[PDB]
């Protein structure tokens, strides 16, 4: 008969849940009569978030899901699409990439999504969405891959399947219904769409993911090399033939840097992309992106540019 | 050669049809002179409104369509795909799911579109939607069925086939050219959109539709029992063991009571979900609903919980 | 030397008071992510008000303040112009006029403010409004009698002595130091301006006043007598000779009606200007107002209008 | 006693009364349903205008007040401060000023005010103005001459008696109770404040009136001489030693050139400060004023600058 | 294996470019300072626009693009999506239809998209974007046609493929990859979105687009033929027997009126369906609109409506 | 005959100036398409700024204005109130208290005014303030001392003599024609209002400008003594006995401290009023103040609060 998702989605539905967070904030003691026309300016207030999750490991019952959902949570409630409710307690959270872990108590009869390689990623591949962007429940969308923050390089994916005015759901998965990214929230602290969705792809959350297990956090892999700026005593004093940029003066921790086919004199003004103007300008580019990262750098020293894979 | 929906398109954009609005509304007398700095606060005005509706009954010149379109109308103009106007007199109403109905005056070779049972439907299903968002024509757009009031008891159609900042057109159709749904505006004195759209399902539209023809109206079906609040003499008389909620002493009027497998003392607290606080809560929720409709009740008494037919 | 207020001022500020409300209030939990493109839609709140009052009663230390500064409060503290503080207690508070009296604890060395009859006050006086507009202090500005709600009968004094963007502040007063006003709050719930300022009368602040220590209350004096609307059986039958009003078949309840001057047969269509189309349009406006007040109505019997004084 | 402006006041609100306009105009016919997510884009509307007047000859019964209050008007209405009312037929308007002339039908028992000669204002003198900012109706404030467009040519009064948020009212008077200018609405369609208030001074609101009576409107005087562009072929052909301007090649005429002292050859290129750029430039600055007008226009010819009065 | 774009999209790619463009423009001084509580109100700013463009010609290296993206312009620069970049010059540009035409410098192993005969067209087609929303980089999304300015006489495709917040990108593909229009933006000066897509259909793109190499620009039109309005001495004299519209005297130029079928006496009142009411109306539309346009004329005479091919 | 001000304002208007600046400032380059649908993220920019000054100097031609007035200047230009023109170097600038000084070049003939002792001020005292709210040139106001941040210790004076919408003019005079302060902008970006006047007092202004004569900027006083932090190794040792606070351990440098009666031990938490927290806290409130300010510190010690004079 006629084509349809309903059947992925029958697959695919039971690993997608519902998380009911309960927390408290610190917030300012509001300050009366409240005056409209006036441009003013603490106590714990107890909020209500929503939001929606993978699983992503059904025998531990891990569960992806966005940190904006699950930040200063003291209670975490999950409701399973057949509608059995756990307890989940937080395992991992990183505010960075807005994925966090979970971790369901008690898990039984659970059904873990099958992750895709993202890798595998192109432009005009079909995706659906599985989120909730009201409140009012588990609401499916579809559309397309849009842009690829690499193949199209520590990635982002692109897709027009992304609801108008909505909270950046949960779950980004393809036709045969595998998890290929989590979308998320770009203005966090606003669950909101800019007029299309991102999501963090699935190998990243596998990669994300691993780390809250194993760390209780994503490390972060701040890591240069000890270099010195351009212009200094020991950088001026060599090529400076096309000049403008970050110099690097020594290699030798190792890091990426024995590994990045790097070595003494270079001058790095990239990092896929974006001109590295000062040198402090790649320490800190370089350090908030999480392990593992993929991230290039034109390298100057007439014809130099490899791919770094971070620690 | 390449997939399109023109083909299904042209056999079903003969019944969807565009409605030109004239009426008149009681309004404010201007105070003057404006200033634009100050929070300020009858005579009849003239307006226009526009819209679409689809042809349900080709003998009869039956027209479903919004009620947001067509309300305080004083002359109704209908206007078919290929060219051809009609005047159409107005025959029914309703506020609440935003449906009305209207009757073409001297139809001749009208095409009604087929309904199909919406209690089919299933989230993946692909569906198309045919209106006027701007005013300036019919206008098709398409997706998928997003989200459902119930098969995912007074259910919804979600659907992400709805146009940003326009007004809720009018009619949701498959892939095989059936109408499974009339687009509505939930937001009520303005037709728009909350991100997704909205959609009564057929059979609601059918069963309400049939009411407007029957009675010029739709019939609320407001019908409790006859019972008494909980901790009142005749309610706390009894269990009060797991109390909060709304206690139902009598059953007698058999009122889907008879039909619920409802009986004295009982005690429900719920309808779809929601918990049903107070006694009145009960009241109202259920007595705004349309007759036929299929509500259910979380009732009380260890172990009760059965979907009513209204009347 | 040169003219001031600054003398007067001395005389007067000892009499002015600052309030430091503490308060909570029942607030709806914050429901999340926030997503500033979403229109959407219970804890306890603590809040800080703040506000000016006037010693009414040196003995006593009754202080008269602001409803919507004092409203809500679990603790209020008050500061002497000279540094000292006291803890006052609640004993009377009225919406309406936005007026409520306080009572310092341990009242010692006070100075209350002698009040002027406001009755004498004429538009072209002088007057100066002494408040706390952004929470910064007090600030004491000064203008004339702009606008009376009678002289120029249940009054207002509009003065141009009003901050622009502030919180409608406290005490207005006039050249000799003494209370002429209030100055209250129109937009209630939002201590704020209109452009200009209003003020309950003195006066009306010491009836208000006295109410609130003798009942904890301000009591309302709906009372009209006991009549039959216009167009009915009792009233019809009567003259109907420039009909279109509210007409008044009884008296003899001797509520201002015996006092009124007031007799069977009246059709009343006036208070103080606007005119009294329905009878329960007399029954409301009549209702809502404080005890001791004069309104007037044009009353219907060719030739008669008097001034009421409820009770 | 005390000092007030009340005494003043009660011998000039006799002179100032209230205006009451009920018009109608031609409006778009409002496009349904409402989308108040959209940027969208003819019938008679019945209109509400509010205002104040000054009475400006008692025995014809002459009533200057605003343009933006009498315009469209259909019926005007006058109330004096002492309750009568008249009825009164419009009999001159003029946009540009705002301001415009009605005249009393049965006038009775009227005091005019007494005009004083504006050209005797000084910035620091006293004024007070008496209108209606809100509808409420008459307010009066206090204040100074701000500034003085001429004293400090086609001066304007500048006072900081002025309501915040409101309609710029009526009369504008000094401390001996007589008119010094008429309130004015620069943001014409909108009765509205900049900050500060604004008036016609007397003098001009008297040659601005007189007019109205002896033409129904005030006469444009566009009135140059007859001259040719700088740059051009009897332009260019002089002078040229500090150009750039708005060249005079003709004086004949004898509009106010055999009377300006200006004759051919001339360069002007100023009329009250602001440079005339272009030739046209003055024909349109000099062409929109009220005749009678004193404006000044410094003339280039190495020393040159003389004040015209129109015609 | 699963349906995918991808593949066709890497066929379309190569002919897709973006352009980026640094012009400079006049704008205001701006004045200080800046007072957020104020409603105010030359020198040049070099500003950045970019956008995407379509490769039309391969030999000769010509692309079309937004004239909203190219106005101004004083550098341009275009990348082909391989990386290349090159500088390209303009060659011609339209306002009305915001289209415009630039030529590559050195153009080498380009590919030129194939453009597919726009009236072949139909409302149900599929279509996907290819452009550039948030300056982010090349997105590509799908979805149908959704509206025909005509098959649905001067067209435009409406097409629910476009993007939430963003500019009207660049190119409209069918699924084969081949042109079937340009995006462009209706709201000029905001490359943005109204809720659905708007595009020039590729036909149009076309003759446009020869104008702009042939004459640097695209030549209006303006035509009627020479006639004498309604009502008039030579116009009266005839009919008038279903007057109310515009006259036609005159069609001996034989400018698609002694091609439109037209001769004197004629009375046009149509022009695509808005109706005709003056006869300037006529020479306004008909003169505003693209060589080659094919608009129809609903004429009066008892029968007559023909459609004209400009020039 | 009648009060005015214009008496005295003559005397004092010769020594107010009007002030022309023309400056440039770094901005970013505009990105476009402009889309009124985004929310989105360099060159120089000519501006022009204008405001008020006061002649404070005639020998030296010094004269007093506000930063943000002046800041980024290139050119400056003086008109006095009789129409002479000179130019102006900038000699000092402060953005804390936004007061600047300015020389002109070649004063000849220049009125200085004379400055009151601000320490005399009481908050009834009358005003006026002399400025340019709208750049329409020298707008004078009056009103009182509504407060006084001191009087009534790094005093502010606040004065309803504040024109509605209006930057922050110049001068702040009294009765006799006296300095009392200048009127300066508390939200500086924006010469705004937040709805009455701030102004430095003279005495303030006086000591400010001095110290730009003789250094170019405001010498700041940051100056504890040495001490440390409550809690830590020599703090806690000591009382502890009604902590909370910042501790001090030493005072040997003598800056106020051997002058402040201060000595080791203390601990200070109180900077005229605001509780001083942290001993940071203190080090960064007493450091981004002026030298010669004249702060009070409620110091902890049984009894212990003296006032403070930097230096």
């Amino acid at each position: 008969q006629m084509p349809s998702l309903a059947p992925m989605l029958e697959k695919v539905m039971p690993s997608v849940v519902s998380i009911n967070v309960e927390g408290s904030t610190t917030v300012n003691t509001p300050r009366m009569p409240r005056n409209f026309q006036q441009f003013f300016g603490g106590q714990q207030q107890k909020f209500m978030a929503l939001g929606s999750g993978v699983i992503i490991d059904a025998d531990k019952g891990y569960v992806v899901t966005n940190n904006h959902v699950v930040d200063n949570a003291t209670v975490i409630k999950v409701q399973l699409s057949d509608g059995r409710k756990f307890d989940a307690k937080m395992v991992g959270k990183d505010p960075r990439s807005d994925i966090a872990l979970i971790q369901i108590q008690n898990p039984k009869n659970l059904t873990a999504i099958k992750m895709a390689d993202s890798d595998a990623l192109r432009v005009g591949d079909y995706t659906v969405a599985i989120g909730n962007p009201f409140g009012l429940g588990e609401t499916v969308t579809s559309g397309i891959v849009s842009a690829l923050g690499r193949s199209g390089y520590e990635n982002f994916i692109q897709t027009d399947a992304a609801i108008n005015r909505g909270n950046a759901g949960g779950a980004l998965v393809n036709l045969n219904g595998e998890l290929i990214g989590i979308n998320t929230a770009i203005l966090a602290p606003d669950g909101g769409n800019i007029g299309i969705g991102f999501a963090i792809p699935s190998n990243m959350v596998k990669n994300l993911t691993s780390q809250m297990v194993e760390y209780g956090q994503v490390k972060r892999g701040e890591l240069g090399i000890m270099g010195t700026e351009l212009n200094s005593e020991l950088a001026k004093a060599m090529k400076v033939d096309a000049q403008r940029g970050a110099f690097v003066s020594q290699v030798l921790p190792n890091s990426s840097a024995a590994k990045a086919g790097i070595k003494a004199g270079d001058v790095i003004t990239s990092l896929n992309g974006k001109p590295i103007s000062s040198f402090a300008a790649l320490r800190a580019q370089v350090g908030t992106m999480p392990v593992g990262s993929k991230l290039t750098l034109g390298l100057l020293r007439d014809g130099k540019q490899v791919n770094v894979n971070l620690e």
